[PDB]
This record gives C-alpha cells, structure tokens and sequence, in this order.
C-alpha cells in the first residue's frame, strides 16, 4: 500500500532557487511526496511566481525572497519560516575566466552559510537532509569542472561533520538538462553537447527532481557524502 | 481483464536478481516485488533456488527461484531461455552474485561474470528499447587484505559500470552500480565486538547499514524516475569512504 | 639543471619546505625561502649558506595581500622574477580549506606576471601531511581541484601547475605522535614506513624540471601506497 | 670502464613494446640514465631494430622477442635475461593491445591479464633483491569510452598491485598519456588538429620524450615513496 519509505508527510522543505527549471521541479516533487515546501527566489516576482506554481499544483507552502550571500537575509528568512510553518529539516541548495575562482569561492561560502544556519534545527530534531544541486553543463569547461570538484569535496566534508546527528548531506550533479538557459544556447553548442551523451537526449528537470526526492526519503538514510551524477552517461572532468 | 497498463511503476516488469537467497540480494528481490515487479531470484544451488521461491511466496511476490551459475555461458543462456518461455523478458537485472594477493582473481572473475550476464540480457532490453542493469558491489569483508580486495573490487566495478553505460546508452538502457559499505549481514554479525567499535568509529552515521537500505537505492535506480542516471556508482556507506 | 632560475619556496624553515629549498639549490637554482618570523627567515639564510646555496631568507605571510606584494617587489628588485614557486605554507574544517585556497590563489596570481613575461613557469603546491581524516581529505580534494583549474587557466603560457600530496612523512609533527597512532598508521602503508622529507623534495625537483613540461594539473601522491579518500 | 652518474647506473631495465614511439623513447631515456636496457618486440624484426637503435645511441643492452600474452614466452625471456645480463629490477609495461587486435571489454581484460602475468613473473627477482620498479604505460588518446575504460582499469590495478608488493620495497605506478605526437597523429587534417589543440591547455601535443622523462623519474631512488600512483601526462587535458 503505503510506499512509506518515500513519504515526506510532516516535513518542511526549503528549496532555494525554486522559481524555474530544476529548482521548481524539485519543489513540486517534494510537495507531491507530501512535504510542506518553501521555495525561494531573489526577487519578489520570483517569490510570487513560486507561490502560484505551488498553489496550482496543490502544494502547501510558500514562496519567499532569500539572498544566500547575506547572513542577515538568511537569518531573517529562517526566522520567518520558523514562526509561520516550523523548522525546515530538508534543505535543497540550488541557488548558484578570471572569475573561475571567485565563482566557486562564493558558491561554497553560500552553501556553508545556509547549511550552518539550518543545522541547528536539524540537530535539535536529530534528523535532516541537506541536498546540494550542482550547475547544469552550458572557459565554461574550467568553471564547470571546478564548481563540480568543489561541490563534491564540500559535500563529503560536511557529511562527515554532521553525520553523528543522523543528518545526511549529498549532492546531485546534473549534466545537459533541458532548461531556460540551455534552450537558448546556439545550435552548434547544443548539437555538439548531444553528440557526447550516450542516452542521446537532454535530461528533463523532473529527472533531477526524482533523484532529490529519493535522497530526501527515509530510504536514503545510509547515503551520505555522495554526489550522484545525473547526466545520461556524459562525464566531464 | 488481465490487462494492466501501468504508468511510472515497476508493475509487470520482470526483474532478475542474482544471488537472491540471503542478505542484500534477498532484500532487493523483496523490494522489487513490493514495487510490483515479477521477480526471478537466482542461487547457485537447488536449495537456494527453493528457498528463494518460498521467501517470495510467503511475501506475496509473484515470480520464481532458479539455479544460475553466472560463470557459465551455458547456464546463463539456459536460464534466460527458461525465463522468456515462462514469464517474459527481464528488463531489470540486478547483479549481486585470505591475504592481499587474492584481489586479482576475484575482481577478474566478477567482472567477467557481470559482462556475460549483461550481454545476454541486452538483446531483450534492446528489442524493448528500455532497461535497467544494476550492479551491486561487495561489502567490506575483513585490516589490509580486506581493504585491498574491497578497494580493488570497487574500482573495477565503477569503471566497468561506466564503460557499459556508454556502450548501451543509445538504447534507453541504464547501467548503474551500488557500492555498499559496512552492512549488517551474516559475516558482520559474528565479528568480535572489540573490533566492532573500531569499525563504527570510522562511520560518520555511527552504525551499520541494513540490507533494506541497499535495496531501497536499487529500487529507485530501477524506476522511471532514474531514467537519466547512468554510469553512476552510488555509495551507500554511511559516509565511510575507503579507496 | 635549474641553473639560472630563481625559485621561491614558502614555509622553508624546516622539514619538507627546507628539504625542497635544498633540493632546488642542489639543482642550481637561486632560492628564496620564506618564513613568517624574522628568526625563521634568518635560519633559512644560514641553512642555505651552510649548504652552498645562493639565495635568501625572507619574511612572508601568504594570508596578506600587502605582505605578498611587498615580498615579491623586494625579490624583483634584488634578484629577479621567481619562475619556480613552491607553495608549502599553511566550523574549522571549512575555514582552514577556505583560507588555504585563498592563499594559494593570492600567491599564484601575484607570481604569474613574472612567469607570463618569461613564457615559462612552474607552480607546485604542497599538500599537508597526515576528525583528522575529514580535514585531510577535504584539504586534499580542494587542492587537487584547485590545481587542475589553475593549470587550465595558465597553460597557454607554458606555465605548469601541479601539486604533491604527501602521506605520512617523518617531520616535527610526526616525530612526537603516540606510538599507538604511529603503529596504526604504518599498518596501513604498504611500504611499511614513513616517507622522508627528501622524498617529497625529489618529486618537486622533477616537476620543476624541463622534463615535466607536459605534466600539468596533476596531483602526485607521495604516500607509500596509503590512499585516503 | 665507464660509470654513469645517472640515476640508474648498475640497474637492468626491461621495456616491453620498445620498437617505436613511446616505448622506444623510454628505452633510450633509461639507457641515457645509465641502465642496461632490454627492449622487446613481438617479432624478430622489431627485436633487431631495437638492438640497432640501442647500439646507435650507445646504450648497452639487447632487443628480444616477447609475447606478453604467453606464460611460456614470458618465463623464457626472463630466464634468458637473467642468464646473460642479470635480473631486471625495473620493468616498464608498454605492450598494450588496442581495439584493432564486445571489444572495449576484451581489450581491457586482455591488457590487465598481461600486466599481471608479466608483473608476477618479475616479482621473484625483485623480492630477492628487496627492490623494484614496475611502471605501467597507459594508452594514448567510442574512442572516449575505450580510453576512459583502459585508464580506470589501469589506475585501480596499479594501486592494488602496489598494495600487494609494497612490503618488499617494490613500487608500482602508472603513467597515463594524453595526446602525444607519434606516427599516427602528425598526419591529421588541420580542422581536426586545431580542434584537438583547443582542448589541451598547453596548446600542443606532447612528445614521446616527455612521457619517457616521467618514467625515468619514477624508476629512480628519488621516487622511492611514490607507489600506487597514476601520473597523468596530458598537458592539462583530463577525460574520464
Ligand atoms: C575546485 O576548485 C576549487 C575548489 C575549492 N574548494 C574546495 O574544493 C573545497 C573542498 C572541500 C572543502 C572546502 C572548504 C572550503 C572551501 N573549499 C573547499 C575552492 O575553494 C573555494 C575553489 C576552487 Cl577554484
Ligand atoms: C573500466 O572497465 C574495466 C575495468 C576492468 N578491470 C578493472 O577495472 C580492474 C580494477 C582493479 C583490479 C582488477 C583486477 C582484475 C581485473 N580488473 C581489475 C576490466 O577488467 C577486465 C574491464 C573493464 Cl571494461
């Protein structure tokens, strides 16, 4: 009957960058699995759009504004969530060439800032899921490889730090996924990229979201420090 | 009236699980049965086969237990034919079947058997334009000798899984692996406890994994939701990484 | 022969850094070794002298833009541009890695101008020697990825960027470890011993040579066969 | 008498597949470092060419016939070397087959089985001596699948063997080349050659000599604490 190792009934989930594509698909997948979902965006229109998308899909929750680069915004948002809905025990971080260093540095510093803030709730509860979403393939190769290596190593370290508390930390590393950014790449670049994917097609956003939905379940309780590649067989290093 | 047009489930899929008579294999066979697959579990002896049939029955899983020796082309071909005749083509296949100088033989044998089984099942999956091959790594099984063997089997399995994934991807067949850590099984239950505390101290979750926790990961990789996951090795080790 | 090259080695006052400074000097380089205190700088100058190596000991703090820029200027004025640079100087697990990578970047970017002008260079990053496991694995993963990314950025200029990842090496920190910990560690090392500082230095000496000109973005593990992920 | 001040004076080195390109460049590097070098080929003409090349370069040694897929040929060749020159304590495996000789699997399977066979046969001499160097050469860059597979197999194998023989002061390492300038690669059309270079941060092909230098180092006493490693030599081009 129940597919109970898959229920997120009774959990509150925070998904950053939820207004489109992968973030949005994740927010819906978690809602469908029975979570209350808070999706975030950096603008008020993104927040409002998120709330509408959740509504249209029968997902209870909210859309709110959050800037992951700001301690103040982070602390305030978490307070607001606490007051109105409870503590988020599932957090999905989806909010991301002499910039190559600064980009990775900035993204890992924001993962850390959001993660550390949410850990206190998860520690009290003795339960938690942190899931970090890598960037979609789309100079570019250097940045992509660097961000992916930083994310894997970061995810594994943080997993080690918080594991005694029954909190898992994992990542998902997408490949070429069909989104707004990728639909408008020049054809040459899109056809070259397809030619390197053994499945011979782009991934759907829903196919990232499924993986996230699994990692957030009780069935993935012994998986931690892992980076799961979701790339149709195309591995870029 | 016996017709059944499934959507996004394993309902009606036929799944073959090697080494299904105990522990991880058995937990996988039941998980796939619970997800609605018809399950053929295999063992190398007739008593194992019979035990698998009984376990499936007791749990309300439709399917069968059969004898299969993954090191033999004949046994493989025969077993596949029998499954075709009686149940249909298996489109989900799960391959689950003392010093530091045993590593070579062991890994060589296991990879050659993965290849042999995989190649035989690919024809059915190609015709159907759909498939799931899931390879299960071995559990940690001892200091040094054990570490060498484990790391070697794991490195071979990852590289092999990725290469096969590449070869069959164009056919909407995924190939993935699961790399367990320290799982609570027959071997681990009887370890000296003095040692057991040393082991736990290397695992961030501070416990052994359950066989069911490997089975859940396999259940997910077999689903439609995991369609864009291929060539991956998913570690299920509670955060303990040994290479 | 590194005859005619100027080599900067950070953290050169003892152990691995010192053995590297001597190995490069033995290969004919002029060597600037650095330390964070004036006594370290002076000790370096004395070690170099006692071994017949031309060069200098200076004070440098790799976490400060000012100290970096100043030191490089001083080297330029007095000796020329360093075209071989060996970086051996170094809640908490995050801040440690973050700080060390921000220092590698800071030093590296500052020395790249000299190397670009010369169309030749060698940057070699030294990892740290073996809770402890987490820190070690994290610093190692960060170093590998960073070394590879930088390699990519500067490769067109015939500059190589590589790292060396030591295992259990006989130094000041490891000499005083409790026996239990030392015997546990040995049991995991296939060569059944600690490495010598000179064994890291030799790897660095090879990476600095013309023979290693096609090696870039690599992390070479020097650990007697003991791998931790 | 004439004693080289190089890293391998007094050592005997066996290099398989020494009759051209990378294997030949290794044989000459090890000879230039003072080793006595036995280079091997599968045919008598290859063996003879190797002997001529070594002579022309002032390298003491020999060219012999060896088939790494045959236990008999292996044992025989090793015995001949012992009798006539001494035990090879440096062994470089460069006699990898390719898809030319289902295939992706058989290639890697065959090559790892030959590495194991040669390695196990030379380990007795190295154990007696309490010293050794085994160095495996990966293949140079469908093609991506084969290349990544051969590389992953070689890396895991090298590390496992390193573990098995380490207590004996024997090191086992590999070298993983990228795009190297060889007979095959010079002739490529411009379009294909410029595309290739654009994927290599150094912006050029490697020379065979540049692989040979890395092997030379790993064979020395200075690399005594390096074992189980795969050293990539690819100008910054990484594929997996
Ligand atoms: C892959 O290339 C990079 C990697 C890292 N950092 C890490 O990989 C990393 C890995 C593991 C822990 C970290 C903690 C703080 C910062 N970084 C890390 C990095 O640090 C920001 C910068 C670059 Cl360019
Ligand atoms: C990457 O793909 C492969 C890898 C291997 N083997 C290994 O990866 C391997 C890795 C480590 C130890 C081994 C011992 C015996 C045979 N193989 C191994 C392999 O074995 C023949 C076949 C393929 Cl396709």
């Amino acid at each position: 009957l129940y597919f109970q190792s898959m229920s997120l009934q009774g959990k509150v989930a925070l998904v950053t960058g939820a207004s489109r594509g992968i973030g949005q698909a994740i927010a819906l997948e978690l809602g469908r699995l029975g979570a209350v979902v808070i999706g975030t965006a950096t603008s008020a229109s993104g927040a409002e759009k998120i709330a509408e998308t959740l509504k249209a899909n029968g997902v209870e929750g909210a859309g709110l504004v959050l800037d992951v680069s700001s301690d103040e915004s982070v602390a305030a948002t978490l307070e607001h969530i606490q007051q109105h809905l409870g503590q988020p025990l599932i957090v999905v971080n989806n909010a991301g060439d002499d910039e190559w260093f600064d980009v990775v540095n900035t993204n890992l510093n924001s993962l850390y800032r959001l993660s550390k803030a949410v850990l206190r709730g998860m520690t009290k509860a003795r339960w938690g899921r942190i899931i970090n979403i890598g960037s979609v393939v789309g100079a570019g190769q250097t940045n992509y490889a660097a961000a992916k290596a930083g994310l894997e190593g970061f995810t594994r370290a943080l997993a080690r730090e918080v594991g005694s508390r029954a909190i898992t930390v994992n990542a998902v590393a997408p490949g070429f996924i069909d989104t707004d950014m990728t639909r408008e790449l020049p054809e040459a670049q899109r056809e070259a990229l397809l030619g390197q994917i053994p499945l011979g097609r782009l991934g759907q956003a829903e196919e990232i979201a499924k993986v996230v939905g699994f990692l957030a379940s009780d069935g993935a309780a012994y998986v931690t420090g892992a980076t799961v590649p979701v790339n149709g067989g195309m591995y870029m290093s």
